[PDB]
């Protein structure tokens, strides 16, 4: 291992990936530092749902999320056991236990955050959706010029989309995503625009979609190689990074102190150029490990030296949940051009339609489907076909419905078990608000209580402010039931619900961004560059400082883009 | 990918992996298709339990396991919902639905049993328990001379026991294992012997064991490279085989049809020599796709042609469990030989004990982990440290308590263990009975039905025989519940309990091994021959043919080596 | 708050209640068998009509109770059964048992 | 609890929820057969369950 880089990043996520394929292909000397592993195949980084077992089993991939996702911050446990035998050991009070965090008010948590410790982070699971956000719900980069502004966003979102391989045509060809779409758009008519989600993924087959994840923005190879010859980086999987240090008049950063997990060593690794791509609970914990911010339970009576901003105002989204089973007009419509005689499972039966007839409601694609599954399938009861690929199906946020929907099937932690209701029925319905910013929502780190890495234990103390935020998120409520009767009744066992806080994973804020360190009560100036340190950039969703409801990803890769822009405007690569 | 290799292995678990490791070896030339892919890691096949994540987090490495494991036969499902919304699609019968097999006789059968398609088979995910075999449990291999067979299996397992690195002092320095130990062996003194589990594992530091795999056995790499210039192995994940050809006159293997999952293609391969090592439901699977046994709901009316055995005679282990909490006593224990100045937390407080004072109940290793726990965490109400490694206990299978026994902790698709209890005080208990095997006892494919690879789906008819394995089922049941009482008392949420059947995953006898095809009602001879082909053999558990307690794993190692032994002996390798 | 919406049942001969003439109840007495679905159109529509009423509704007074969510109770758990000896004005023109006295 | 202490089931379908954890030495059907006042008449699919 060098010990001397031009550019040090720090996380092996999406968003140090963007810093990785921007500086690595500009010729500077980068070395990525990941706490993880390299688990996810020869892919470095990869999807893992990229697997035809996977894919052939797409409930099965839950219980693989469950598994990599560690909470972060767990309150002592209070349920009460009281039928242990007499003779076991018993406790006389709720003690600290299996990893648990006494700071933590149970009733001001995000009990579902959790973070994942791995080779190309949570992009190895992630479900793919990147919209762009609207003007309302994305920091400005130019002000008192909106064209600009647009103009700027829409040059990084673009190339955003490319990296991530962004598309919405993989699922142009599903009978369950135009049914619904289709349904949808009718019934909206005029009043809102349905569309797919854009998905960061490139469809393989009609079976198999290669799905998106940091592998795809950087491959995450060593260079040089032969594909890359003139390029400079290595991957330091099983390392943990805990600290930068600061030089005495906080304008730069000297060096960043790492642990190896794999052989125990402690040493200082010197960069031009420091890159925190953590996460946005992970950055704000090396920061404030690094003098940055306040250790311990906040105490204003008393003002940071740095960066008083660190840790407040932090955003999370509400999420609403329900399943649905498909109605019986739907499902009876999906074989409306058909004539059907005789009775299945004889001879005599046939299924036929008349090719490019004008009044066919669907077209020939979809009918020839349809018949195909209709006469090889004659026990099933069903029109549509069994390997159908999931809808997807999107209503962007809009000022008159102002939180994000997702109306369609995938993997998240909270999946559950359903084998009573054929799965060709079902469709999930996801609906996404916008959180206000607030400086009383906080992410601090207790100065006494560690975590599994012998780090400061991360602690949430956040309410869903009332007002706006708490008036939208049960409108939306509201919208997801009303909405999801136009395609059916809900799926007992899945009825509409609010999620555990911090389950949808979409934190932001944590060290927010803004043009002015006082005056925005921010972390980052639109450079991605920490106020005041000539040398120190964070990327992630850490840096979204406003309320959004659209799933942010796509949204912090672009600010990465920004960001290695004016990398490549101040520091010179080191000769090769 | 060569269209010709000198031998051809389906599967890369752990015993396809020890053909690769002798045959690679002696020069063959040799190719392994595997239907799975490479997901663990830059170690092909290695086990996924080896990560600084999950040794820090066991308890979600049981995600892990439940996410890789697919349902063999699941019946179809006759749950009632009936309170669907009215406009919702509803059923009008329990039809086929979400890959339910209608074959399945839903009260005769595995539900438990379940497969794993990645590259190393479920070695990527086991728990590593290694025991020999005593007579009893073994099949003969050499006839009519004890010495001799003992002779033989002790020479095979030993090599087998290389190959797998098992150990039975990677967990001597356990508090918990030795206190466990060392109650039960006096409890039982001069009646039972109790010694720790044998492991396949390494250990690299008082907080890291490295367990091992497919990939211990054989690394996966294709040769020649570096390492090894002179052998030649290719590795095809993501490759379905789906039949071996046989000649007309039924003598020989004349190819091997795979299906490649990535391009969709359908070739031939050529071999001298076919190992099928798919597991012990799929080279059954396979060999019934090819013409041996017989197709569709067993019919005596109609002998098959080949292999009349194949498929019957199948065996699988009764499993109890539960989970007990720690006694008081043993409790109090652990800190019995420490001198204790003062009180927790208060500045005066000394912990301390005379290394080597024999009036000492425990070692100094013990003691100083002790004092230096309590001494560094004052305000834990317990003696057993954090970081003790887990107890891995035994007392094997013996005549007057014939049943394997784990008095450990370890992950399993079953059995996540909570947050109530502290986790120090927690003890898993399996015992595990043999089953006679009896030839109505089957696992057979439907002519109609296919699985998820458009394979002939599984099916199991399956009942525990009276008599003796079930006689001893509950004595072993009993058995638990006195033995576990000496520990501590039940967990609540861990009862105690008989396991789904199959869900201990032992299943044996498949195709199994014996000397004369007719008189021992068998499908392989003692080298895994198939009888009446010069070229076919089969390894794994599958090939058992006895009631066995003991986890199989070693056992099919074991047939494995002495099946190699005559494939060299018999074959010429191709010149290089 | 509980929330409870009561929807009307269009009432349609297939939809029966009838006695096995084997199989005897606890009292020795011919044992009832239900034969019933809710019927498509008016009826089924207006359910799930009701069903968003409910949840636009209650939303007004405040959020649903985790655990008491809105669902579609079991067939019959209402205890609202009618029509099985049915009124009318004529047996044969109205399909019915009892006349608007109540008399068979 | 009293109200269903005093409400009794009118038609209750043939119950078919599998049990297959039972000791190998206790008593286990082959067949879901009538249990404990069930109606064998009774289309699961088509019934008033909650009818009492
Ligand atoms: C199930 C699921 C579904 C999702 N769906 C979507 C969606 O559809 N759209 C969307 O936009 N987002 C979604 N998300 C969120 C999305 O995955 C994250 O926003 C994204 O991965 C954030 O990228 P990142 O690079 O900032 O952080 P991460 O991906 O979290 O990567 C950060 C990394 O740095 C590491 N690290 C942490 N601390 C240290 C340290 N001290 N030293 C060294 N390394 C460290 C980690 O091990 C990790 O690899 C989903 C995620 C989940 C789990
Ligand atoms: C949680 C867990 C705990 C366990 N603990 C223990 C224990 O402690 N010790 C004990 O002895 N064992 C235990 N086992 C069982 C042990 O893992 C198996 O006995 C062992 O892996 C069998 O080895 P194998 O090589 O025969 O088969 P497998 O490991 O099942 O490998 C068979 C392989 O062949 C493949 N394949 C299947 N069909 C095809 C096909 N048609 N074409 C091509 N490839 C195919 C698969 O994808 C797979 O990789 C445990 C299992 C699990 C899941």
């Amino acid at each position: 291992m060098d010990i001397k880089y031009d550019v040090v990043i720090v996380g092996s996520g999406p968003i140090g990936c963007t810093y990785a394929r921007e500086l690595v292909g500009a010729g500077y000397k980068v070395a990525m530092f990941d706490i993880g592993e390299i688990d996810s195949g020869l892919k470095i980084g990869a999807h893992k749902k990229n697997t035809v077992e996977y894919q052939k089993n797409i409930d099965k991939f839950v219980n693989v999320i469950q598994g990599q996702l560690m909470s972060v911050s767990v309150p002592v446990n209070t349920l009460v056991v009281d039928t242990l035998s007499p003779t076991s050991w018993q406790a006389s009070t709720f003690f600290v236990r299996n990893g648990s965090n006494p700071e933590q008010d149970p009733l001001r948590n995000l009990s579902g955050q959790a973070v994942t410790r791995v080779v190309g982070g949570m992009s190895t699971h992630w479900a793919c959706a990147t919209p762009r956000f609207d003007r309302e719900q994305r920091p400005l980069l130019v002000k008192d010029d909106a064209d600009a502004d647009d103009a700027e966003w829409d040059r990084l979102y673009t190339k955003a989309e490319s990296y991530f391989q962004t598309g919405t045509d993989q699922f142009k060809e599903s009978i369950r995503h135009n049914l619904v779409l289709n349904k949808l758009t009718e019934e909206y008519k005029g009043q809102r625009d349905f569309q797919q989600i854009p998905l960061a993924a490139t469809r393989r087959s009609p079976t198999f979609v290669e799905w998106s994840s940091a592998n795809t923005v950087f491959d995450l190879q060593n260079r040089p190689n032969t594909d890359a010859p003139e390029e400079r980086f290595n991957l330091f999987p099983a390392v943990a990074c805990e600290r930068v240090v600061r030089n005495a008049l906080n304008s730069e950063i000297e060096s960043l102190h790492i642990h190896d997990l794999i052989s125990g060593d402690r040493f200082e690794i010197k960069a031009d150029v420091y890159v925190l791509t953590a996460g946005a609970v992970h950055n704000t914990q090396l920061l404030v490990n690094s003098g940055f911010g306040q250790l311990g339970r906040p105490n204003p009576a008393n003002p940071p030296e740095l960066l008083p901003s660190l840790g407040s105002y932090i955003t999370e989204q509400s999420l609403v949940f329900c399943q649905t089973v498909m109605s019986t007009e739907l499902i009876d419509s999906v074989k409306s051009d058909m004539t059907i005689r005789g009775t299945p499972g004889e001879l005599t039966y046939s299924v036929t339609y008349t090719p490019g007839a004008s009044t066919n409601k669907h077209p020939d694609w979809w009918n020839e489907k349809v018949k195909n599954h209709m006469m090889q399938h004659q026990e099933d009861p069903l029109p549509i076909p069994f390997e159908d690929p999931e809808p997807q199906v999107t209503t962007l946020f809009q000022p008159s419905h102002p939180w994000h929907t997702q109306i369609h099937r995938d993997a998240f932690s909270y999946g559950a078990v359903q084998q009573s209701i054929d799965s060709r029925l079902i469709v999930d319905w996801r609906f996404f608000g916008r959180t206000e910013p607030k400086e009383e929502n906080k992410l601090w780190f207790s100065d006494k209580i560690t975590d599994a890495y012998n780090m400061p234990q991360p602690t949430f103390d956040f309410r869903f402010p009332a007002g706006r935020t708490s008036k939208e998120a049960e409108d939306m409520m509201t919208d997801m039931c009303v909405m999801s009767a136009k395609i059916g009744g809900f799926l007992p066992g899945s009825l509409p619900q609010f999620m555990e806080p911090g389950l949808v994973l979409h934190l932001g804020g944590t060290h927010r961004m803004g043009f002015d360190e006082k005056e925005d009560n921010c972390c980052v100036n639109t450079d991605s560059r920490v106020f005041g340190f000539k040398n120190l950039f964070l990327g992630g969703c850490g840096n979204i400082p406003t309320a959004y409801g659209a799933n942010p990803t796509l949204t912090a890769m672009s600010l990465a883009i920004k960001s290695c822009e004016y990398i490549k405007q101040n520091f010179t690569p080191s000769p090769f």
